[PDB]
């Protein structure tokens, strides 16, 4: 009946190196990027959510929602100057899942995050759902014109303080990350039809599953697919951990990095992984 | 619509004396404390990169990654035992900082620094942020139990040669350094994403700005923000002291303590700054 | 006549999410303070008044009374030693001001405290009418010197027990509490005559409002405006809570944390005075 | 002048048989009762849980880690005798204690003698301030045990411990005797505490500056103490076990038997 021998990362490992591990699903959020400089959401004191007081905004979510957006674009786009990277390195999470993608396994990565940093590790395109979208690509906000901009102007308005306008026709000009009513992306309702009916794994990190529909996406799996939460805190998506019913579903808690690093070593790529983590920062650096 | 009449440090100094500068940040690293005797990194000869082959590392960053460190800890150490400074005395930079705090312009002093000596100067946790963390306090590194020990008990360790382990669990102790691999301190986050809205001049004091995202700060500022480097060398992090479109950055190439002293000469400081130094340094040489 | 649709909490409630009241003034003392370790004045065995004897006063008030400090100011700095904090952490209390503030909604805090807990909380010089002055600031008594200190200064003075003498002059430090003799500050007097002519809702916290010209401030709204106190007791005047005329004026009796955090869960507010006096806790915490 | 002939527990031994120490304070820690089997609940191998309004809304995970938590036995340790010592002899001014494990009050200190800082889980009280009914700890406990949330038997409102949660004032007896204990006190005695949390950590430097300070803890405290430099005058610390630095000390001042006896007997009294 169950598919893991035991509920620890042991045992997860155990049957990631077994014959019927063959496909693994990641589902991410903010947390997988920390490390990387990027704050999370709902981190007390270090999340955006604690640290919005100063845009003095009438609810805390506005600066992130289109229609006041539209209004009142200043707060986002001051928001976005103070959080720009100013350098997109990867972190050692983003390239476990490389590692995944390399050794045939990964099935998809759905992320929640718009900081194009699986596409640096060097996932693609087809392995990828970015259901909140990204800020690589800006569009003008007009159905009827839709000019797409690059992250190089963009970038320029954002430090220049100006008010990104569209050079055809004077509208707002928007990063493409999916703001609080807007639809979510064709690829999200596309993939997700398919991909939960033959998963083997589920790796969920760095996320707390508060915001639907992306929460609901590891209920999809089969009831045999084990799952496995590597973040801080237990995360608020239906995983069971501990009832008398617990079957299939791991907790490491603990940072995304150490996690990745304790599951490789366990699967004999603690090496790989660190190499190519220090060839790649190596290499963006200079 | 340019804040600075000039872009020369008497400008900068006529800014800083006018109604408009009341927040000030400064921006430091390694090159403020190389007058309290400890090298900095990244200077030709001097600096701790030009002095690690006897270390016998894999690769020259090695000696500070977390991962290394877990498995070979004994290079940090002999290296700790090497640098580990006889006193801790800050410089007329840092007491320059604490001219700054005391005359009301200080907002935050944001420090790559691991050396206390902000502290020792008199600026308190409140007016800091030690984005590499501390020497002054260590850590067990088991999640599951932390234990926490002062500098004396590491410093004990160093001396004797031998490598720290916990008293409890028997698992390294690590300086609350942050190391390459290791997580920024959640103050730095917390910080960061207020102090650079509303900033009235920036002082970036003997750093070159190479890392990230330390380097990113002075970019977060507004565009109309006066920016003052001291240091040796122009920094390598968007500053644009001499381009046709400069406006607001202006250096002074040179030491930080002399630069300083410059600075606080221009704003009728010296004679203040020196007497204050004179009885910091001479009460510290009496412990 | 009746601007509340009931005398209760959840009537000021409904009222201050109304367009109806867009201008509070909040009027606070020590009451807001004693959950932040510093003891009321009034409040029998707990209260500072109770507990003078072992300064040998020739009369209690005499150790706030300028014309006594200035001829023996040992005790002063002898009470200052024993209630000077450890931390200056805002109350929850505190926390919901600078809620206030941050809707537009607070027209001013007149305090009579002196802690500069509003200052810490983030209430800027603008919306403070500090009544009593404040122990930020100290200066040398002399009008021709008056030298300023500031409260690291004070404090180092304070602990090694030494009474705080002018670097210059040798006359005595003062903090810059305005003691009994002393004039009221010139803001008590402006601010008073614009503010209560347009005040929407009083709301008085953490006071016995026993002592003039401040007690008085509550009388000056216009007859129309509901005044709320958030207080352990029933305040020693003018108001009206309980006779059968009583149309605007209610008590919520208790401890002003939790009379707060009530009004703030009925406002909509619980979680964003929670996140805030959290984060605020923590950082402070964390010195 | 220093009141101290010499840094160490026998200067301070000699220190508090001559006439000038008459009045101790006690400022204690989870550190003295570790021997008693009572966990340090700050140390991480070993909060709206702690806040009143969450607990007056969700009570449920209180008592639920109060079961868990709950001790096998209130048993003090020879620390805790120490202080019943300095009573019986009439040194103790004061304990201020940052424990809530009641093992002061076993240990036969009485509620004049103290100030439990963060309140105490001996008592408990109605949260109704019109009702504010007093419950017993075997009250309390029955309640727990069963996993019933506890109510009031008059007014049916919650009961809580007398703990001090989040968002609750300090109790009134730490301004009443704050304000001038340490005006007069001539020995402060810091047992088990590292003392880095406020307001409790600011207590030790109210004393006069004169006043001899003794540190029995396994470590060095992290609020203004100064044992080790050129200047260090007054504050000593004894390095190791609150129960055998206690026992060292009440053998310097030739109490180690009667100490011991009481332990004995005491402990023997619970068991049984
Ligand atoms: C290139 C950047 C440019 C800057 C421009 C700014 C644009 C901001 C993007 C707007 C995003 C759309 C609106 C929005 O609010 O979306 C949010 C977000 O997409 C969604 C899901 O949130 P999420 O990704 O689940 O992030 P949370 O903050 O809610 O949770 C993160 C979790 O992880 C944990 N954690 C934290 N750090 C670590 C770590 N190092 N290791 C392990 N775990 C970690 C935390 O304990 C927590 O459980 O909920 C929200 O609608
Ligand atoms: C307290 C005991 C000490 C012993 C312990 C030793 C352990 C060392 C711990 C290292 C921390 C691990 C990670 C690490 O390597 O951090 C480094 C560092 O924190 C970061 C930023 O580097 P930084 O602080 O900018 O230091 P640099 O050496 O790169 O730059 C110093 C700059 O200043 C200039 N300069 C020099 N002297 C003067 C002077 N007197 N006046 C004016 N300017 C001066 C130089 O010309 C140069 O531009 O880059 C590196 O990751
Ligand atoms: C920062 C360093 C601090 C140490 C320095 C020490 C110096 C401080 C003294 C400054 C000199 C000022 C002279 C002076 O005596 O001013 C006093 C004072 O400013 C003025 C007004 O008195 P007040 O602020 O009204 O203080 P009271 O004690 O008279 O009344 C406090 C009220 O609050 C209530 N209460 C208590 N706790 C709570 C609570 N947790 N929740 C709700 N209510 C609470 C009490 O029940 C009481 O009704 O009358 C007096 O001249
Ligand atoms: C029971 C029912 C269940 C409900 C209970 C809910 C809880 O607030 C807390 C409280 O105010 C405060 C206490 O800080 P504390 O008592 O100072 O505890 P610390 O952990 O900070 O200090 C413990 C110290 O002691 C030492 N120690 C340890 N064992 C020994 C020993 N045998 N001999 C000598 N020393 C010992 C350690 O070396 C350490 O230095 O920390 C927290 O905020
Ligand atoms: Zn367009
Ligand atoms: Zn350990
Ligand atoms: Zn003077
Ligand atoms: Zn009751």
């Amino acid at each position: 009946e169950r598919l893991l021998d035991e509920l620890t990362l042991e045992g997860v490992a155990r049957y990631m190196q077994s014959e019927r591990c063959r496909r693994v699903i990641c589902l991410v959020g903010a947390g997988i990027s920390t490390s990387a400089g990027i704050p999370d959401f709902r981190s007390p004191s270090t999340g955006l959510y604690d640290n919005l007081e100063k845009y003095h905004l009438p609810y805390p979510e506005a600066i992130f929602e289109i229609s006041y957006f539209k209004k009142h674009p200043e707060p986002f786009f001051a928001l976005a100057k103070e959080l720009y990277p100013g350098q997109f390195k990867p972190t050692i999470c983003h390239y476990f899942m490389r590692l995944l993608k390399d050794k045939g396994l990964l099935l998809r990565c759905y992320t929640q995050n718009i900081d194009t940093l699986e596409r640096i590790a060097g996932l693609e395109q087809e392995d990828l759902v970015e259901a909140h979208g990204t800020f690589y690509t800006s569009h003008c906000v007009s159905a009827s014109c839709r000019h797409e901009y690059p992250l190089s102007w963009m970038k320029e308005k954002i430090f220049s303080e100006v008010t990104p306008k569209c050079e055809d026709c004077q509208s707002l000009v928007k990063p493409d990350i999916v703001f609080f009513g807007e639809s979510l992306p064709a690829r999200f309702f596309s993939c997700m039809q398919s991909d939960f009916l033959k998963v083997d794994l589920l790796l969920v990190m760095g996320t707390s599953l508060q915001v639907q529909p992306f929460a609901s996406l590891i209920s999809k799996a089969p009831l045999s697919t084990p799952r496995l939460l590597i973040n801080k805190e237990k995360a608020g998506g239906g995983m069971d951990f501990d009832s008398k019913k617990a079957y299939r579903d791991v907790a490491w808690l603990g940072e995304c990095d150490q996690g990745c690093l304790a599951l490789a070593e366990l699967l004999g790529w603690k090496k790989e992984l660190e190499d190519l983590v220090r060839r790649e920062h190596a290499s963006i650096d200079a």
